[PDB]
């Protein structure tokens, strides 16, 4: 147990560009940790954060009892280097998952910034893979009136897939000694230096990658519970949903924040609680 020592039980990485999915970041640290009674530790893109964010981290440390490491890794200039932010970003997700840990951690789940999580993450921790060396939720089938934008059902998606599940990239656990054991770092980074030449491929970077992969790079398929979104998930399954992911729905284009206060009934009490740590801090 030299990782839950060293580290914590639970350790979860995220990445946040923006006041908005800061504000949203300090909010899903929130509710892990309202859900477990485990040690957790958080681990953070450290480039992308706002000098306020890393000033304000130590705060919701001390109140909400985790422990945190900002993780500053440069992408190799060998690497086919990604010109939008958005993309840079999801290319810190998914390629460096071997060498953004110490060698001490032996897993690591991301969890988006916008996500709500109403369960022990320890269960996911738990999880069992069957050797593979991460695991991803899959896009929800049962919101039927969305099947038009279930762009991996047809096309060239549904072609290459023979039947696999298309994971959805706002979740994953990685059991990072499998993940070292198979190479995947490195096999993910030359499959996607491959792939970028074509300007036209992985639209969704950290998404399309993993699911390219699953045929070599094995993904254990979470329990469907794992991740629910409205804009893929039935209105039914949310009593189920041990996370939710506050995905963008190409039908209605709704707001971010009207999509967390609608959805989600307890979003504005943490919002309004670690807004009140803010105020207790500054005074
Ligand atoms: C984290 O640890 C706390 C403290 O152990 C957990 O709270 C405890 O949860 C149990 C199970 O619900 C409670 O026991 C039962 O409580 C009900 C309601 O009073 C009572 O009718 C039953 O006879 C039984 O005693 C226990 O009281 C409660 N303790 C406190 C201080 O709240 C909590 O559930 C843990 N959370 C996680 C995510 O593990
Ligand atoms: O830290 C961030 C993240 C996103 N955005 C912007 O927000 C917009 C929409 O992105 P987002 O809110 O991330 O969309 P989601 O639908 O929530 O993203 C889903 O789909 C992405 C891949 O397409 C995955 O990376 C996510 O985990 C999954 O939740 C874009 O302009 C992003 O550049 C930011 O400004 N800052
Ligand atoms: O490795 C791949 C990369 C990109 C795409 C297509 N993208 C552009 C439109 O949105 C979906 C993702 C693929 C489609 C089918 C099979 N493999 C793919
Ligand atoms: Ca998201």
């Amino acid at each position: 147990s030299v990782s839950k020592t060293e580290h914590a039980e639970i350790n979860i990485f995220s990445v946040a560009s923006g006041h908005l999915y800061e504000r949203m970041l300090n909010i899903m640290m929130a509710s892990v940790m309202h859900h477990t009674n485990h040690t957790v530790k958080f681990w953070f893109i450290e480039q992308f954060l706002s000098p306020s964010f890393k000033d304000f981290i130590p705060h919701m440390a001390a109140e909400y009892g985790f422990k945190y490491e900002m993780v500053t890794y440069k992408w190799p200039h060998w690497l086919r280097q990604q010109k939008e932010k958005q993309r840079e970003i999801w290319g810190y997700k998914i390629l460096f998952l071997d060498v953004l840990f110490p060698l001490s951690l032996d897993k690591v789940i991301f969890v988006d910034a916008d996500q709500i999580v109403r369960t022990d993450m320890y269960d996911l921790v738990e999880h069992p893979l069957d050797g593979a060396p991460y695991g991803f939720a899959p896009m929800c089938d049962s919101r039927v009136e969305m099947e038009g934008y279930r762009f991996w059902k047809t096309g060239y998606w549904a072609n290459y897939l023979k039947g696999k599940p298309y994971h959805i990239s706002a979740l994953y656990v990685v059991d990072l000694q499998r993940f070292r054991e198979l190479a995947a770092g490195d096999r993910l980074r030359q499959q996607y230096h491959a792939l970028s030449a074509d300007p036209n491929s992985l639209a969704n970077l950290d998404q399309d990658l993993p699911n390219h992969m699953q045929f070599t790079i094995p993904i254990a398929t979470l329990p469907q519970e794992w991740l629910w979104c409205e804009t893929w998930c039935s209105d039914e399954t949310l009593k189920d949903a041990r996370t939710i992911d506050l995905c963008n729905n190409p039908m209605t284009k709704e707001p971010k924040l009207d999509r967390a206060r609608r959805q989600v009934p307890e979003w504005t009490k943490y919002d309004e609680e670690i807004a009140e740590l803010a105020r207790r801090v500054r005074e």
